[PDB]
């Protein structure tokens, strides 16, 4: 009954070399790791060493060339990286940028492994540059592989190619990348609550909304949690769990949970615009904690209020650790009820919790 935790320096050399005050920052991970300190859960934790991710692991998701390329801009000269970070959507990119990314996978894989061996029953990991808008052919808002869909397929690799995958992406954002890989896919059912303001918000495309619910054999496997009309917080995030989230999670029964937890719809976030607390999303982890035995890895995204993130991310490895659910029903914003039972009446046909 042990928590893992992995964190390493080396990913904040990852930097904005022309704006350092761009707001994915190298110490959004370091703010995070000294906090999990002054709580003392640090040392409470198993530590997990971080390592490289391979290119033959970078394949279970991405295209040889799209490796190629993030990996040549090691070598590339200001002019070159500039040029290179605005071939993509919302991207830059350092020398050291390919080396964060790789650790970033890597640490995740090592959670993993760490979990699926019993060395620990969960595991936190702080890792930047994030993951879940990177796609198999392409770098995308703030992020190059995708740390979690290539974690999913790590955990296959390693157990069994149907291993029962479920990821839960909080990050304010759609994971498109997340989407769009598993999409066909019925191993990994992926679950995204998002701002979307009907395409308003980044990362601007319709594949965000409802009505998207897989493809193929992958249909009923993507579940699109999408918020319109302003600020949502722990009411509403707290009732797409209670309503969808957990019914739909339990009627698939993973055998390993993922977090895409980005807390960037965390109160104080300027990116977000958000109102999720340090509790709420405390109760969010306990929640997802009853499924697949416990084995649940989070994994840090987004998030740009320093302050925010790293009293959130502490309050998730603090329930992982097993401590009391703070004290935390407030009427949804009448907006949430209708994302909710838009849901609801998209994904009854193939779960029959919500019927
Ligand atoms: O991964 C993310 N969050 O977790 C993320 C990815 C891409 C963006 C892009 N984005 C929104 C649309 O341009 C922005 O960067 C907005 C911005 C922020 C600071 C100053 C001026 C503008 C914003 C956030
Ligand atoms: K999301
Ligand atoms: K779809
Ligand atoms: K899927
Ligand atoms: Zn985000």
């Amino acid at each position: 009954p042990i928590t893992g935790l992995v964190y390493d320096q080396r990913m904040m050399l990852h930097h904005n070399m022309w704006d350092s005050h761009h707001p994915e920052l190298p110490q959004r991970i370091s703010r995070i790791f000294s906090r999990h300190e002054e709580l003392r859960l640090l040392s409470r934790c198993h530590r997990i060493p971080a390592r490289l991710a391979t290119e033959e692991e970078l394949a279970l998701c991405h295209s040889s060339k799209h490796i190629s390329i993030i990996k040549s801009s090691e070598h590339m000269k200001p002019r070159d990286l500039n040029r290179l970070g605005d071939e993509y959507n919302s991207i830059f990119i350092s020398n050291e940028s390919y080396t964060c990314a790789l650790l970033a996978a890597g640490s995740c894989f090592n959670s993993a492994q760490a979990i699926l061996t019993g060395q620990v029953r969960n595991a936190v990991a702080i890792v930047r540059p994030p993951g879940h808008h990177a796609e198999k052919d392409t770098a995308c808002g703030f992020c190059f592989f995708n740390t979690a869909a290539l974690t999913a397929r790590y955990a296959q690799s390693i157990t069994r190619e149907s291993l029962r995958v479920l990821i839960v992406d909080w990050d304010v954002h759609h994971g498109n990348g997340t989407q769009h890989i598993f999409e066909e896919d019925d191993s990994v059912l992926y679950i995204s609550l998002h701002r979307y303001e009907d395409g308003a918000f980044f990362p601007n495309s319709e594949d965000a909304n409802y009505d998207k619910v897989g493809l193929g054999k992958g249909r009923g496997y993507n579940v699109n949690i999408p918020w319109n009309g302003g600020k949502m917080g722990d009411p509403e995030y707290m009732a797409a769990f209670h309503h969808l989230v957990m019914p739909i999670a339990r009627e698939f029964a993973p055998e390993l949970v993922l977090v895409s937890a980005g807390f960037d719809a965390a109160r104080g976030d300027p990116l977000g615009g958000f109102q999720v607390t340090p509790e709420g999303y405390a109760h969010l982890t306990h929640q997802l904690m009853s499924l697949a035995a416990g084995r649940v890895l989070i994994i840090l995204e987004g998030g740009y209020n320093l302050t925010s993130i790293s009293e959130s991310m502490s309050m998730c490895t603090s329930m992982l650790l097993g401590d009391s659910p703070p004290s935390l029903l407030t009427p949804l914003k009448t907006s949430a009820t209708v994302s909710i039972n838009n849901v609801l009446r998209a994904h009854a046909p193939f779960w029959s919790s919500l019927r």
